[PDB]
Protein backbone atom coordinates (compact mmCIF):
# COMPACT_ATOMS: atom_id res chain seq x y z
CA UNK A 1 0.00 0.00 0.00
CA UNK A 2 1.58 3.34 -1.24
CA UNK A 3 -1.30 6.09 0.05
CA UNK A 4 -3.14 6.57 3.19
CA UNK A 5 -6.25 7.98 1.28
CA UNK A 6 -7.56 7.77 -2.22
CA UNK A 7 -10.33 10.90 -2.37
CA UNK A 8 -13.09 10.36 -4.99
CA UNK A 9 -15.44 13.46 -5.96
CA UNK A 10 -18.43 13.63 -8.80
CA UNK A 11 -17.56 26.12 -1.77
CA UNK A 12 -17.44 23.67 -4.28
CA UNK A 13 -17.28 19.62 -4.17
CA UNK A 14 -14.33 20.12 -6.67
CA UNK A 15 -12.50 22.54 -4.45
CA UNK A 16 -13.29 20.44 -1.33
CA UNK A 17 -11.33 17.19 -3.27
CA UNK A 18 -8.71 18.82 -5.27
CA UNK A 19 -7.47 21.89 -3.24
CA UNK A 20 -9.02 21.64 0.45
CA UNK A 21 -7.94 17.76 0.94
CA UNK A 22 -4.68 17.84 -0.45
CA UNK A 23 -4.27 21.30 1.83
CA UNK A 24 -5.21 20.30 5.21
CA UNK A 25 -4.99 16.03 4.88
CA UNK A 26 -1.27 16.50 2.88
CA UNK A 27 0.57 20.03 3.38
CA UNK A 28 -0.83 20.39 6.71
CA UNK A 29 -1.14 16.98 8.54
CA UNK A 30 1.80 15.16 6.46
CA UNK A 31 -1.00 12.24 4.45
CA UNK A 32 -0.53 10.90 1.39
CA UNK A 33 -3.43 10.90 -0.84
CA UNK A 34 -4.44 9.59 -3.76
CA UNK A 35 -6.43 12.17 -6.58
CA UNK A 36 -6.81 10.65 -10.19
CA UNK A 37 -5.79 13.56 -12.15
CA UNK A 38 -2.62 14.31 -10.22
CA UNK A 39 -1.23 10.54 -9.25
CA UNK A 40 -2.21 8.39 -12.38
CA UNK A 41 -0.87 8.62 -16.28
CA UNK A 42 -3.17 10.16 -18.68
CA UNK A 43 -4.68 8.36 -21.53
CA UNK A 44 -4.90 4.48 -20.11
CA UNK A 45 -7.64 2.09 -19.14
CA UNK A 46 -9.60 4.39 -16.48
CA UNK A 47 -11.38 1.31 -14.67
CA UNK A 48 -7.74 -0.40 -13.71
CA UNK A 49 -6.60 3.24 -12.74
CA UNK A 50 -9.04 3.21 -10.41
CA UNK A 51 -9.06 -0.43 -9.37
CA UNK A 52 -5.17 0.18 -9.23
CA UNK A 53 -5.20 3.15 -6.65
CA UNK A 54 -7.69 1.52 -4.59
CA UNK A 55 -5.42 -1.17 -4.03
CA UNK A 56 -2.62 1.36 -3.07
CA UNK A 57 -4.31 2.81 -0.59
CA UNK A 58 -5.62 2.48 3.19
CA UNK A 59 -8.96 4.53 3.52
CA UNK A 60 -11.22 5.85 0.39
CA UNK A 61 -13.05 9.06 1.00
CA UNK A 62 -16.36 9.60 -0.61
CA UNK A 63 -17.77 12.90 -1.21
CA UNK A 64 -21.15 12.31 -1.94
CA UNK A 65 -23.56 14.54 -3.41
CA UNK A 66 -26.86 14.36 -6.25
CA UNK A 67 -23.72 14.67 -9.25
CA UNK A 68 -22.53 11.96 -7.79
CA UNK A 69 -24.91 9.37 -7.15
CA UNK A 70 -26.80 10.23 -10.37
CA UNK A 71 -23.43 10.25 -12.70
CA UNK A 72 -20.52 8.19 -14.06
CA UNK A 73 -18.62 8.74 -10.74
CA UNK A 74 -20.45 6.42 -8.85
CA UNK A 75 -18.25 3.56 -11.01
CA UNK A 76 -15.69 4.29 -8.20
CA UNK A 77 -17.18 3.48 -5.17
CA UNK A 78 -18.77 0.23 -6.61
CA UNK A 79 -15.65 -0.90 -7.30
CA UNK A 80 -14.13 0.39 -3.82
CA UNK A 81 -16.94 -1.63 -2.29
CA UNK A 82 -15.89 -4.65 -4.19
CA UNK A 83 -12.00 -4.54 -3.59
CA UNK A 84 -13.58 -3.72 0.08
CA UNK A 85 -15.36 -6.91 0.95
CA UNK A 86 -11.95 -8.70 -0.40
CA UNK A 87 -9.88 -6.71 1.71
CA UNK A 88 -10.54 -4.86 5.09
CA UNK A 89 -7.14 -2.95 5.43
CA UNK A 90 -9.26 -0.77 3.40
CA UNK A 91 -12.12 1.58 4.99
CA UNK A 92 -13.89 3.71 3.29
CA UNK A 93 -15.73 6.98 4.53
CA UNK A 94 -18.82 8.76 2.67
CA UNK A 95 -18.63 12.57 2.78
CA UNK A 96 -22.41 14.58 2.76
CA UNK A 97 -21.37 17.41 0.88
CA UNK A 98 -25.02 17.98 0.53
CA UNK A 99 -28.20 16.48 0.52
CA UNK A 100 -28.66 13.73 -2.26
CA UNK A 101 -31.42 11.66 -2.75
CA UNK A 102 -30.17 8.55 -3.30
CA UNK A 103 -31.23 6.85 -6.39
CA UNK A 104 -33.54 3.81 -6.96
CA UNK A 105 -31.33 1.22 -9.05
CA UNK A 106 -27.92 1.29 -7.47
CA UNK A 107 -26.47 -2.24 -7.20
CA UNK A 108 -27.73 -4.84 -4.05
CA UNK A 109 -23.64 -3.70 -2.52
CA UNK A 110 -23.10 -0.08 -3.58
CA UNK A 111 -27.18 0.56 -1.31
CA UNK A 112 -25.65 -1.50 1.33
CA UNK A 113 -22.41 0.78 1.90
CA UNK A 114 -24.56 3.68 1.61
CA UNK A 115 -26.91 2.23 4.76
CA UNK A 116 -23.83 1.46 7.27
CA UNK A 117 -20.53 3.36 6.29
CA UNK A 118 -19.42 6.43 8.39
CA UNK A 119 -20.55 9.51 7.12
CA UNK A 120 -19.00 13.36 8.10
CA UNK A 121 -21.09 15.70 7.29
CA UNK A 122 -19.56 19.03 5.17
CA UNK A 123 -20.81 21.60 6.30
CA UNK A 124 -19.64 25.04 4.48
CA UNK A 125 -17.64 27.47 5.86
CA UNK A 126 -17.81 26.24 9.47
CA UNK A 127 -15.92 22.55 8.35
CA UNK A 128 -13.12 24.73 6.22
CA UNK A 129 -10.46 25.69 9.43
CA UNK A 130 -8.13 23.19 9.54
CA UNK A 131 -9.75 22.58 13.21
CA UNK A 132 -12.93 22.21 11.90
CA UNK A 133 -15.41 19.14 13.12
CA UNK A 134 -14.58 17.90 9.85
CA UNK A 135 -11.31 17.54 10.23
CA UNK A 136 -10.78 16.05 12.97
CA UNK A 137 -13.70 13.07 11.92
CA UNK A 138 -11.58 13.23 8.69
CA UNK A 139 -7.98 12.80 10.73
CA UNK A 140 -9.97 10.24 12.95
CA UNK A 141 -10.68 7.95 10.27
CA UNK A 142 -7.14 7.82 8.46
CA UNK A 143 -4.58 5.88 9.25
CA UNK B 1 -9.34 -14.86 -28.43
CA UNK B 2 -12.80 -16.16 -27.71
CA UNK B 3 -15.43 -14.17 -27.89
CA UNK B 4 -17.22 -12.59 -31.44
CA UNK B 5 -19.12 -9.55 -29.43
CA UNK B 6 -19.20 -8.44 -26.25
CA UNK B 7 -22.70 -6.77 -25.70
CA UNK B 8 -22.53 -3.55 -23.40
CA UNK B 9 -25.72 -1.53 -21.86
CA UNK B 10 -26.65 0.18 -18.92
CA UNK B 11 -38.92 -2.64 -26.43
CA UNK B 12 -36.03 -1.97 -23.77
CA UNK B 13 -32.24 -1.81 -23.78
CA UNK B 14 -31.99 -4.81 -21.77
CA UNK B 15 -34.58 -6.46 -23.86
CA UNK B 16 -32.42 -5.80 -26.57
CA UNK B 17 -28.53 -6.89 -24.85
CA UNK B 18 -29.85 -10.13 -22.89
CA UNK B 19 -33.09 -11.47 -25.24
CA UNK B 20 -32.88 -10.10 -29.03
CA UNK B 21 -29.14 -9.98 -29.41
CA UNK B 22 -28.09 -13.66 -28.36
CA UNK B 23 -31.75 -14.59 -30.16
CA UNK B 24 -30.24 -12.99 -33.59
CA UNK B 25 -26.32 -13.22 -34.06
CA UNK B 26 -25.90 -15.96 -31.46
CA UNK B 27 -28.86 -18.54 -32.24
CA UNK B 28 -29.65 -17.28 -35.83
CA UNK B 29 -26.19 -16.44 -36.95
CA UNK B 30 -24.07 -19.22 -34.85
CA UNK B 31 -21.84 -16.38 -33.07
CA UNK B 32 -20.36 -16.07 -30.25
CA UNK B 33 -21.37 -13.13 -27.79
CA UNK B 34 -20.11 -12.35 -24.43
CA UNK B 35 -23.00 -11.00 -21.18
CA UNK B 36 -21.75 -9.50 -18.40
CA UNK B 37 -24.28 -11.31 -16.68
CA UNK B 38 -24.25 -14.82 -18.69
CA UNK B 39 -20.46 -15.63 -18.79
CA UNK B 40 -18.60 -13.97 -16.12
CA UNK B 41 -18.41 -15.68 -13.09
CA UNK B 42 -20.20 -13.74 -9.93
CA UNK B 43 -18.37 -11.61 -7.41
CA UNK B 44 -15.08 -10.31 -8.25
CA UNK B 45 -14.13 -7.26 -9.16
CA UNK B 46 -16.27 -5.62 -11.87
CA UNK B 47 -13.51 -3.38 -13.41
CA UNK B 48 -11.12 -6.50 -13.84
CA UNK B 49 -13.91 -8.21 -15.56
CA UNK B 50 -15.14 -5.64 -18.46
CA UNK B 51 -11.51 -5.16 -18.65
CA UNK B 52 -11.05 -9.03 -19.47
CA UNK B 53 -14.19 -9.86 -21.36
CA UNK B 54 -12.84 -6.84 -23.54
CA UNK B 55 -9.64 -8.60 -24.03
CA UNK B 56 -11.02 -11.66 -25.19
CA UNK B 57 -13.48 -10.03 -27.67
CA UNK B 58 -13.02 -9.95 -31.64
CA UNK B 59 -15.63 -7.18 -31.40
CA UNK B 60 -17.63 -4.41 -28.71
CA UNK B 61 -21.14 -3.64 -29.09
CA UNK B 62 -22.45 -0.27 -27.10
CA UNK B 63 -26.20 -0.02 -26.57
CA UNK B 64 -26.54 4.26 -26.20
CA UNK B 65 -28.99 6.27 -24.83
CA UNK B 66 -28.70 9.00 -22.18
CA UNK B 67 -28.99 6.21 -19.47
CA UNK B 68 -25.88 4.85 -21.02
CA UNK B 69 -23.51 7.95 -21.19
CA UNK B 70 -25.03 9.65 -18.09
CA UNK B 71 -24.29 7.05 -15.99
CA UNK B 72 -21.62 4.68 -14.78
CA UNK B 73 -21.68 2.21 -18.28
CA UNK B 74 -19.77 5.26 -20.08
CA UNK B 75 -16.25 3.17 -18.21
CA UNK B 76 -17.41 0.22 -20.11
CA UNK B 77 -16.74 2.30 -23.37
CA UNK B 78 -14.03 3.72 -22.30
CA UNK B 79 -11.43 1.12 -21.85
CA UNK B 80 -12.57 -0.23 -24.96
CA UNK B 81 -11.61 2.56 -26.80
CA UNK B 82 -8.12 2.86 -24.87
CA UNK B 83 -7.47 -1.22 -25.22
CA UNK B 84 -8.68 -0.86 -28.88
CA UNK B 85 -6.49 1.88 -29.30
CA UNK B 86 -3.35 -1.14 -28.36
CA UNK B 87 -5.22 -3.93 -30.54
CA UNK B 88 -6.16 -3.58 -34.12
CA UNK B 89 -8.30 -6.96 -33.76
CA UNK B 90 -10.32 -5.35 -31.75
CA UNK B 91 -13.23 -3.09 -33.45
CA UNK B 92 -16.22 -1.14 -32.18
CA UNK B 93 -19.79 -0.64 -33.34
CA UNK B 94 -21.95 1.90 -31.74
CA UNK B 95 -25.62 1.18 -31.33
CA UNK B 96 -28.03 4.27 -30.72
CA UNK B 97 -31.32 2.55 -29.53
CA UNK B 98 -32.53 6.03 -28.89
CA UNK B 99 -31.73 10.09 -28.82
CA UNK B 100 -29.17 11.13 -26.66
CA UNK B 101 -27.43 14.36 -26.06
CA UNK B 102 -23.38 14.06 -26.17
CA UNK B 103 -22.82 14.61 -22.26
CA UNK B 104 -20.89 17.91 -21.76
CA UNK B 105 -17.49 15.67 -19.42
CA UNK B 106 -17.22 12.28 -21.34
CA UNK B 107 -13.44 11.38 -21.38
CA UNK B 108 -11.38 12.51 -23.94
CA UNK B 109 -11.22 9.38 -26.44
CA UNK B 110 -14.97 8.44 -25.65
CA UNK B 111 -16.21 12.03 -27.31
CA UNK B 112 -13.84 10.93 -30.18
CA UNK B 113 -15.53 7.45 -30.95
CA UNK B 114 -19.27 8.83 -30.48
CA UNK B 115 -17.93 11.03 -33.34
CA UNK B 116 -15.89 8.54 -35.84
CA UNK B 117 -17.31 4.88 -34.80
CA UNK B 118 -19.84 3.13 -36.73
CA UNK B 119 -22.93 3.54 -35.72
CA UNK B 120 -26.37 1.13 -36.39
CA UNK B 121 -29.65 2.75 -35.50
CA UNK B 122 -32.27 0.60 -33.87
CA UNK B 123 -35.55 0.98 -35.08
CA UNK B 124 -38.04 -0.25 -32.79
CA UNK B 125 -40.14 -3.15 -34.49
CA UNK B 126 -39.02 -2.55 -37.79
CA UNK B 127 -35.33 -4.09 -36.10
CA UNK B 128 -36.65 -6.55 -34.21
CA UNK B 129 -36.96 -9.56 -37.04
CA UNK B 130 -34.02 -11.29 -38.36
CA UNK B 131 -33.61 -9.90 -42.16
CA UNK B 132 -34.05 -6.29 -40.66
CA UNK B 133 -31.59 -3.51 -41.39
CA UNK B 134 -30.23 -3.13 -38.29
CA UNK B 135 -29.11 -6.73 -38.40
CA UNK B 136 -27.92 -6.74 -42.04
CA UNK B 137 -25.27 -4.46 -40.53
CA UNK B 138 -24.61 -6.03 -37.05
CA UNK B 139 -23.63 -9.20 -38.94
CA UNK B 140 -21.77 -6.99 -41.98
CA UNK B 141 -19.50 -5.78 -38.38
CA UNK B 142 -19.34 -9.21 -36.87
CA UNK B 143 -16.21 -11.14 -37.53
Amino acid sequence: KDFDAFVSYALSEEHLALSLFPDVLENKYGYSLCLLERDVAPGGVYAEDIVSIIKRSRRGIFILSPNYVNGPSIFELQAAVNLALDDQTLKLILIKFCYFQEPESLPHLVKKALRVLPTVTWRGLKSVPPNSRFWAKMRYHMP
